[PDB]
């Protein structure tokens, strides 16, 4: 019950809301061999598009430590886009879920199957708590997502939740991008 079954190199689920509910929605990224760039699109808000500027620098950074030979983030003219197309989006919670499309872009590996994440990103790789904690878990649940990625800082709003809906997730309360990195790239 979402956009794809199986996610390419690139493309990464994240959780958003409104007062209605929960849903799932895919970042996807591609890049051409041309410093590089990334054009965003997607109807983006303000807060959203400085979230992709953060992720961006820090997604440089970690891959420079993490892969010094590659290249791919530094030199690429790379294109971020949160279909559908005409519907607004805003919001820091997909920091995470940016940074993570990047690497899985820039290493040509796609994320573990069935995960989805939610959380906003600091410039150093903090991970900052976020808002519908309730409503993106209720919407994961019903989407398939069988390992889902929150802020440390939210574990009271997942426990909120009946136990019918969270039992046997595969739950992964973090504070810094590395945790979420090794649980997105094992
Ligand atoms: B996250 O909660 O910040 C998230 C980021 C990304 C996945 C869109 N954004 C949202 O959930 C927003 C609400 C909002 C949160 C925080 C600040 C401002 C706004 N929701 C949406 O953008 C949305 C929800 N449903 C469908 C389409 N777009």
């Amino acid at each position: 019950e979402r956009m794809y079954d199986v996610t390419p190199p690139g493309v990464v689920m994240g959780l958003a809301w409104t007062a209605m509910g929960g849903s799932t929605l895919f970042v996807e990224t591609s890049l051409r061999r041309p410093d590089g760039s990334l054009e965003v699109t997607g109807q983006l808000g303000e807060v959203m598009k400085e979230s992709a500027r953060i992720a961006y620098t820090f997604a440089r950074a970690f891959l420079m430590q993490h892969a010094p030979a590659n290249d791919y983030l530094v030199t690429s003219h790379i294109h971020l886009h949160v279909p559908e197309g005409a519907t607004p989006k805003d919001g820091p919670s997909a920091g995470c879920t940016i940074v993570t499309a990047l690497l899985s872009l820039a290493m040509g590996r796609p994320v573990r199957q069935n995960l989805a994440m939610t959380g906003e990103v600091s410039l150093t790789g903090k991970i900052l708590p976020v808002g519908g904690i309730k409503e993106k878990t209720i919407a994961a649940k019903r989407a398939g997502v069988t390992c889902i990625v929150l802020p440390a800082e939210n574990k009271k709003d997942f426990y909120d939740l009946a136990a019918f809906i969270t039992e046997g997730l595969e739950v992964h309360f973090v504070e810094h991008y590395r945790e979420i990195f090794d649980i997105a790239f094992p």
